[PDB]
């Protein structure tokens, strides 16, 4: 019974470290290919861009042909594309395979989590949702620490063998444990019908504002994940110790913000938690921007600002995700996929803008772009909350 949700969580973990272990490893990757450091954050951009490729299709598709075969195909695709990147002959082919690997991210929410809601009761589903949320918080903390430790002893190729191996364990467990729970098995799938749905959700102004706001507000965190290898190691000329150590207060604060959210949710509305989290979000981004404009190498102030920011994200984002879902009356699969794709668009484009910001203006410009993104979230929250 519970072997199904556990293997889905193991698969979730494997795809999350698929990003988070690789980013510190990208310094070794670009050294092996003799590619520029500008390809380091583009690894994450490709991986994210893959995750918005089939996200629209898979929910409606798996409802018609079965949750089992579609989920198993996504796990097998992840394994094959993880092993396939070892044969990449240049950084362009490497980046292409990061994109193909990224398609595997679509299957977690659209196919896997849909089957969890259909299978289990409301009480058990909430416990599984919380476990998946905890794995999402642990991955970006341990990922860079483990990735940095991995690369000093073992080659980058081994990391993809690890992700494939962890995904292969979840495949066999999902093969045995996952029940078929698709409701519309046998019915026809119309692409024009899907077109009509996704055009209709985008007409909702509050839904779009909330989804866009989630993308803008989390972009500084994702930009840090993408670039912190090249910012700290290449830019500031520091070791993996400093790199790994500076992840702790940032992602520890993100966890702390979520722990505070858990203790406050019974006596706070989602509106108040957005306003309460908004103070650390804006103050954190201001401190990081102002310090690095005053002095480009003020990386401890940057880390302090990002940690205060991350605390507010942990407090505010889950509530905004809920309000954005309530803003649209259309089906949960369409609503989840649409707001997921809107965030991914902002993350992919944002990380590339962030890359060019840092390459042209150093830490100051990196943090100033992140501040603008915080202001765009804040602007949207003024409209979104009347
Ligand atoms: C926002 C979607 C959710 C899609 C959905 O289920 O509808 C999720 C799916 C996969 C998620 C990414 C997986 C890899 C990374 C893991 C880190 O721990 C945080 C940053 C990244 C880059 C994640 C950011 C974001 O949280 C994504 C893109
Ligand atoms: C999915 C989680 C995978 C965890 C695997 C991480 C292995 C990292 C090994 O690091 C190495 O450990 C040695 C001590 O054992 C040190 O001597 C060495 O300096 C260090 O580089
Ligand atoms: C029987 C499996 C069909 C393929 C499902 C995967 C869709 C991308
Ligand atoms: C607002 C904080 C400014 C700190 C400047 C640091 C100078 C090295
Ligand atoms: C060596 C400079 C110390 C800066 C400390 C800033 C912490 C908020
Ligand atoms: C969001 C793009 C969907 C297109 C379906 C034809
Ligand atoms: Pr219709
Ligand atoms: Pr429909």
């Amino acid at each position: 019974a519970l072997l199904f949700p556990l293997c889905l969580v193991l698969y979730e973990f494997s795809t999350y470290i698929g990003n988070d272990m690789i980013q510190p490893g990208m310094l070794a990757v670009v050294e092996q290919y003799q590619a520029g450091i500008d390809w380091v954050p583009t690894s994450m951009t490709a991986y994210l861009a893959g995750g918005m490729f089939l996200q629209w299709l898979l929910g409606p598709l798996s409802d018609r042909i079965g949750r089992r075969p579609v989920m198993l195909a996504g796990v097998v695709w992840f394994i094959v594309t993880c092993l396939a990147i070892l044969l990449a002959q240049n950084i362009e082919q490497f980046t292409l395979l990061r994109f193909l690997q990224g398609i595997s991210l679509c299957f977690i929410g659209a196919v896997g989590y849909a089957a969890i809601r259909e299978s289990f009761e409301e009480a058990v589903c909430i416990k599984i949702t919380a476990l998946m949320a905890n794995v999402a918080l642990i991955a970006p903390l341990l990922g860079p620490l483990v990735g940095a430790a991995w690369i000093h002893v073992l080659p980058w190729e081994g990391m993809f063998v690890l992700f494939a191996a962890l995904a292969a364990i979840s495949f066999f467990g999902l093969q045995r444990a996952m029940p078929e729970t698709a409701t519309r098995i046998g019915e026809k799938l119309s692409l024009k019908e899907l077109g009509r749905d996704y055009k209709l959700v985008l007409k909702n102004g509050r839904f779009v504002a909330g989804a866009l706001a989630l993308g803008f507000v989390s972009l500084p965190l994702l930009a840090w994940i993408a670039q912190s290898p090249i910012i700290i190691i290449t830019g500031e000329q520091l070791s993996s110790y400093e790199y790994g150590l500076l992840q702790v207060p940032i992602f520890g604060a993100l966890i702390a913000g979520n722990l505070l959210l858990a203790r406050l949710t019974s006596r706070r509305t989602v509106r108040s938690l957005i306003i309460m989290g908004g103070w650390p979000i804006m103050i954190g981004l201001l401190v990081a921007a102002a310090a690095t404009v005053i002095s480009s190498h003020a990386y401890l102030w940057m880390t302090a600002g990002l940690s205060i920011y991350a605390f507010g994200i942990g407090l505010a984002n889950a509530g905004l995700v809920r309000l954005t879902e309530f803003a649209s009356d259309m089906s949960k699969g369409t609503v989840s996929a649409a707001m997921g794709m809107l965030q991914m668009l902002i993350f992919t484009v944002g990380i590339e803008i962030s890359k060019h910001a840092w390459l042209n203006g150093g830490n100051g410009l990196f943090n100033l772009f992140n501040l603008v993104n915080g202001i765009l979230w804040l602007s949207l929250m003024v409209i979104f909350l009347k």
